[PDB]
């Protein structure tokens, strides 16, 4: 059973989308059933390429001059979209455990958080948390992948937009 | 020449932290250093990826990374820097993600290193699933001993910015 959610990403379809979905599709799908290792894609010099460019497009209304999540799975995301092309936006990682945040400093900016793929929200609220608790403004939560698991509707129900690039449909699943 | 001067004014200004504060070891002291300050910079990342190739493109090898939390950005500004395609993968302690490094060629990198101890335990941890290190390379060597530690060892270790570098 499945919770479906919007994926907004649907809306910027055109050949880097495709060609993201095919990646993501060969390096991190294998055919429990199935399972998923993001990382290959999140990795990868080709993938995280499209990934800095989709998600800039993906959130190029939001406002916010700094990127980062929750260590690891945030990290490659946040420095894709740092590398892409575009105006200049700045990295941070939260750390899982301790200055629970490295890199730019967030307070009195507005901030992306973002996750390659959200399990529960968990990861994505505690990155939140961090932000807000040094004075960060958080104006939205973007992935890469939804897996329809409910943890967009979980995030939402904080208060937070939530956007993805890629749902499971375009997995193959 | 003019990149690797506009990466060394970054990372004075953004990793050479002024104040007064009491180090780690106890002892007080009126700086330190926080290399994720430029390692996650726009433009110094960007840079750091470019001179990192230029400094190895003489290596062979087709992956990129190194111990968690540091070595990450150095790992994927080189991957996102232009070039020949270079993939990325990440050491976590108490397991390797990302790419695959198991019978690849492999370039083990840190921010900054003082003991060589993370960078040492990078590369163990990639031999040990039988990647085979080519080298080390860091954005800025300290004169600490860790480019002893790590030649004893049978690696080459190369750094872009040194001590002299941070203006200290």
């Amino acid at each position: 059973h499945h919770h479906h959610h919007h994926i907004e990403g649907r809306h910027m379809a055109g050949p880097d989308r495709a060609e993201l979905a095919e990646l993501v599709r060969r390096l991190s799908v294998v055919h429990a059933d199935y399972y998923v290792d993001l990382r290959r894609a999140t990795l990868h010099h080709r993938a995280s390429a499209l990934i800095g460019r989709l998600m800039r497009e993906l959130t190029a209304d939001w406002d916010y001059s700094v990127v980062g999540g929750l260590t690891l799975g945030a990290d490659p995301v946040a420095t894709a979209i740092m590398h892409a092309p575009g105006r200049p936006i700045d990295a941070f990682v939260v750390r899982k455990s301790a200055r629970l945040i490295e890199g730019s400093e967030v307070t009195g900016q507005r901030v992306l958080v973002v996750e390659d793929t959200s399990t529960t929200g968990n990861s994505a609220l505690t990155a939140v948390h961090a932000v807000q608790d040094v004075g960060g403004e958080v104006v939205g939560v973007a992935t890469v992948v939804d897996r329809a698991t409910g943890a967009a509707e979980a995030i939402e129900a904080e208060g937070l937009r939530y956007r993805s690039v890629l749902g499971l449909a375009d997995l193959g699943l």
